[PDB]
């Protein structure tokens, strides 16, 4: 039983195809590189815990989750919603550079595949509301292929 | 590779608890016993197809589901849908009987985490909006535990 880390590294990138919930919150397992996404109208404390909630339903919970700076990941807030699912949390090293690099890395592959299945479906600009729930599941699934 | 065939039970089942999008669509893998669930205020044929495309992001692609003959589940759009997606589909026999059974028995075991997770948190009637998302994704974890 020497198998990987369960640990997951978390970030936002904004998407303007994806508005009004243009805020992206992306998770990688590093141990499976399996991604999950959700969509927010705001990056907030609370925006950060209902995607780890989901990120839980979907992959297990994980030993610990590694973040940058953004306030809505060191908040008092999200510190003790981590704690009481006993998550262990940390932002790096002051100053890393790197080790953040998987989900920037996964933050771009997703844009670029919403990019492509939007346009495939003839949409070149913002993606109708209606239509952008189904179509982030397609790029999930995309990235991922259970 | 004589492994367990990809086949998916996928069902309807009302939760006054979560009004107002109190029907909530339910799936479960056969060959995994994992459950996805998702909330819906509507029980339609688009509303199956939004369930989908989020079980086929966190399961992967089935080659096949079995549902009741739900008419939400047999009209053109949704035969469709599916066709679009290479997915094949029964509803078993005509007065089946049994077969949906497992899909059953997880829409009890789900009822019955939902209301003691939300009784846990103080909420014995409905619970608050803002709230339920959490709470469907804690229950669907507490099933699951992957
Ligand atoms: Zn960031
Ligand atoms: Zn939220
Ligand atoms: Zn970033
Ligand atoms: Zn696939
Ligand atoms: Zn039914
Ligand atoms: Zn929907
Ligand atoms: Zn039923
Ligand atoms: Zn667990």
């Amino acid at each position: 039983g020497l198998g990987p880390l369960q640990i997951w590294q978390t970030d936002f990138t904004l998407e303007p195809r994806m508005a009004p919930r243009s805020w992206l919150a992306v998770t990688v397992d590093t141990a499976s590189s399996a991604i999950v996404v959700t969509q927010h109208g705001r990056v907030t404390s609370v925006a950060a815990q209902h995607h780890w909630a989901t990120a839980i339903a979907v992959l297990g919970r994980p030993k610990a989750i590694k973040t940058d700076n953004g306030s809505c990941f060191t908040s008092k807030s999200t510190r003790e919603w981590l704690a009481r699912w006993g998550i262990a949390h940390t932002t790096g090293i002051p100053g890393n550079s790197q080790g953040q690099a998987m989900v920037e890395r996964a933050n771009r592959l997703l844009k670029d595949k919403i990019r492509v299945l939007a346009e495939g479906d003839g949409f070149m600009k913002r993606i109708p509301t209606s239509k952008q729930g189904e179509l982030l599941a397609k790029a999930m699934y995309a990235l991922n292929h259970f």
